[PDB]
């Protein structure tokens, strides 16, 4: 077939029931994740080819970057709670991987302040139980699928994208293959 298990995707031998339709995991410490956001814009190109009524979820993981890794997962929960993902994603990536200006929870916080989230609003969210459950959700979702590497995308809790098995001579062609694969898996 043109789309083969083991080639553009793999199948979870333990499917996850009730999983989000399209579920992406990343880390601000993850070098390919940086590429996926800044250069390839994977999330955006997938969403452009996804059907109607299919929701997109993106979660941070703890297993890279020790204590700061966990701070970032909590910060990502704040971003989701306040709906400011699109305002903080790039500066967080660049602060961790490019400029090396993110070394502490306070430095993460600076990114939100500079993006225009008010200090009181960030701190309140940071300490909120709404954010605590959002952190729990991120951890559970990763735990549900044995996650030990990022970037990772899962479709309907059944299929895991396998970018290794796609052409990468051309960045644009790679992205369309990835996106077209998500859409194929989505219509499975």
């Amino acid at each position: 077939a043109q789309y083969e298990d083991g080639k553009q995707y793999t199948t979870l031998e333990k499917p996850v029931a009730g999983a989000p339709q399209v579920l992406e995991f990343f880390s601000f410490f993850c070098p390919h994740c940086y590429q996926f956001e800044e250069v390839l814009h994977i999330s955006d190109n997938v969403k452009k080819k996804l059907p109607e009524g299919v929701k997109m979820t993106k979660y941070h993981v703890n297993f890279m970057g020790g204590d700061l890794g966990k701070d970032l997962t909590q910060a990502w929960a704040v971003a989701m709670a306040l709906g400011v993902e699109d305002k903080v994603t790039v500066p967080l990536f660049e602060g961790v991987q490019k400029t090396q200006t993110i070394r502490s929870a306070s430095d993460i916080r600076d990114v939100f302040i500079n993006a225009g989230i008010k200090g009181e609003e960030y701190d309140a969210a940071w300490n909120s139980f709404v954010v605590k459950s959002l952190v729990a959700q991120q951890e559970k979702a990763a735990a549900d699928v044995q996650l030990r590497g990022v970037p990772a995308m899962f479709v309907n809790g059944k299929y895991q994208l396998n970018p290794q098995g796609m052409d990468t001579s051309n960045m644009d062609v790679f992205v369309q293959q990835y996106a077209d694969t998500v859409k194929y898996l989505s219509e499975k």
